[PDB]
């Protein structure tokens, strides 16, 4: 199914469609990052798990956090290595939202990475980027909406809307970390969309 994720003047948001089951497909990773995968939402929370211990498994034996571009490789190598995913035939590719907190820019910090099946990545220049059922018609929507996009608030705007073209859930990350949308205020949105 299904996510999106836009950057604004302040960072970057990733939202993503669902539908005592795991239903959610967007989940926050660390402090400053967040994986939305594209498949069904067991398998999106297990990797987001296992990536969650990834990072944080370096920087409890390292005393300092992965670098940005140190969070994209780790994030390559799982999906290099997802045999689990292969043998199945599950859709597992994920889309990377993060924010560069040693970027000299806080205000462009917000990171869109692309993952292709081999492992291969891109860091999106766009500042906008959809995966799933629906990316080609979010991917379009999010064009003709982008100039639109001046803060955080009329990028979950943007977010929504590319999906409901294509609740869903969404994160939130700027300077001050990665913050869960409450549910309410997307309701909230879609119902004006």
């Amino acid at each position: 199914t299904t996510i999106v994720a836009l950057k604004y003047p302040g960072g970057v948001v990733m939202a993503g469609d669902r539908r005592g089951r795991d239903v959610r497909k967007v989940y926050i990773t660390d402090d400053y990052t967040a994986t939305g995968i594209a498949g069904t939402a067991a398998v999106a929370v297990e990797f987001a798990r296992l990536y969650a211990v990834e990072l944080e498994h370096y920087e409890k034996l390292e005393g300092v956090p992965l670098t940005f571009a140190g969070k994209i490789n780790r994030l390559a190598i799982m999906v290099r290595g997802n045999l689990a995913a292969a043998m199945q035939g599950l859709l597992a590719l994920p889309l990377l939202a993060g924010y560069d907190i040693h970027a000299s820019d806080p205000q462009s910090a917000g990171r869109i990475v692309s993952f292709d099946a081999a492992g291969g990545w891109n860091i999106e220049e766009e500042g906008y980027q959809a995966v799933g059922s629906g990316s080609l018609f979010a991917k379009s929507s999010m064009k003709k909406l982008y100039s639109q996009v001046t803060d955080g608030d009329s990028g979950l705007r943007v977010a929504v809307e590319a999906l409901y073209d294509a609740f869903p859930t969404a994160v939130i990350i700027d300077a001050d970390g990665a913050v869960d949308v409450p549910e309410s205020r997307i309701a909230e949105l879609a119902r004006a969309i």
